[PDB]
């Protein structure tokens, strides 16, 4: 569990989750996305090889924000979904999920949860 979660400061300015549900600044890429819990920056990570792309944005994000706090875009499942922490440097959970990604349109129930 995060524990910058307890203190999640989150930061709506200009905020607007595409129609595409997901994708991050810099790449080009659907999957592997930290979506920033506090001003709504969609990034992504790579996972170890790929072929179309997962660039360093996350350090930018530091650089610009510096709110090391996003949540796995594509694990999302009506249970819950992945967090990673910049921060904590670690694969983190939050106990507002829920909260968090219905704060943010994203509803786990809409696929298979209701
Ligand atoms: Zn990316």
């Amino acid at each position: 569990v995060s524990k910058y979660a307890n203190n999640l400061t989150q930061l709506d300015n200009g905020v607007r989750i595409p129609p595409s549900g997901w994708k991050c600044a810099r790449c080009d890429l659907r999957e592997n996305l930290w979506l920033n819990l506090t001003d709504g920056s969609v990034l992504c990570g790579k996972w170890f090889f790929d072929s179309s792309g997962g660039n360093g944005h996350a350090l930018e994000h530091y650089r610009d924000m510096g709110y090391p706090l996003a949540v796995k875009l594509g694990t999302i499942t009506p249970d819950g979904a992945d967090v990673y922490s910049f921060q904590e440097e670690e694969p983190v959970l939050d106990p507002h999920l829920a909260k968090h990604l219905a704060h943010f349109g994203i509803d786990m129930l809409h696929m298979h949860g209701t």
